[PDB]
């Protein structure tokens, strides 16, 4: 009852090892839920290169992902994507919107993800993906999202230019101290909910942190969102931007908490 589609094929990623920490994710997810993911992709090597050049690039990985994806938000499962990157869902979150146009998209991440080619300081395609998908500008991967279903979770010290295209659209921003289970199901009302998350939402993992305010989400906070949407509710779940080396003890380590934050989310659909 689960769908495990993984991407390996590059996707402007900018970071070395987020291809390698979706296929460490993705052998944690077999191993627990006795499935087999399916496999998108040819990896290439990490670039600084223009979104311009990146997008075209990933046409292929990208299209393929679409097709995996739409087959299992058709079907009867919960839609488990392990991406490399957030831009993977310039595919997904057009489909997710076409099929279920009442879905709000949950977009977890510490960034807004919200510019556009005229906006971006950097040009990297990762900082476009959710504008791109409710569609103020074009990534040949179509749009249709509207902002009013889409709700940033855990999104912190964003760029002024960049936070006013998100309030004009109609974006709502939770930040990490307002990011409680309720205030999260308070923003989804009666819809069916689709998760992306970002790991780079989380508080820098800290052994000592009971003294101090975190200014990232903390695990705890995730699993409780997992927890609180129920599972009739739940089409799909992205898991994205892992940057760990394979076969390192860290990815041995962060694979744990993450299994640990989507179980209440995947033990149901598995049951
Ligand atoms: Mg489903
Ligand atoms: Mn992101
Ligand atoms: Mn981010």
């Amino acid at each position: 009852m689960i769908d495990l589609i993984v991407s390996q094929g590059r996707v402007a990623d900018r970071a070395a090892w987020m291809i390698e920490g979706a296929a460490r994710t993705a052998r944690a997810l077999e191993e627990r839920y006795g499935l087999k993911g399916h496999y998108v992709g040819e990896p290439a090597p990490h670039a600084d290169d223009d979104w311009s050049v990146a997008l075209p690039q990933a046409r292929e990985t990208l299209v393929a992902v679409r097709e995996a994806a739409t087959e299992s938000i058709k079907g009867d499962n919960l839609t488990v994507l392990v991406n490399n990157t957030c831009s993977v869902s310039l595919a997904t979150l057009p489909v997710v919107a076409r099929e279920h146009p009442d879905a709000v998209v949950l977009y977890i991440d510490g960034h807004g993800d919200f510019n556009t080619p005229e906006t971006t300081d950097t040009g990297y395609l990762g900082g476009m993906v959710l504008s791109g998908a409710c569609g103020l500008w074009d990534s040949g991967h179509g749009a249709g999202l509207r902002p009013e279903q889409a709700v940033l979770v855990g999104s912190r010290d964003i760029d002024e230019g960049e936070r006013e295209l998100i309030r004009k659209a109609g974006v709502r921003v939770i930040p990490p101290g307002e990011a409680t289970a309720q205030a999260v199901l308070d923003a989804v009302k009666d819809a069916p909910v689709w998760i992306h998350i970002d790991w780079d939402v989380l508080e820098p993992g800290s052994i000592p942190a009971d003294y101090t305010v975190p200014d990232g989400m903390l695990p705890a906070q995730i699993r409780a969102v997992f927890e609180a949407i129920p599972a009739e509710r739940l089409i799909g779940v992205e898991l994205a931007e892992l940057n760990a080396p394979a076969d390192s003890e860290r990815a041995e380590q962060a694979v744990a908490v993450i299994l640990d934050m989507v179980a209440p989310a995947f033990d149901a659909a598995a049951a």
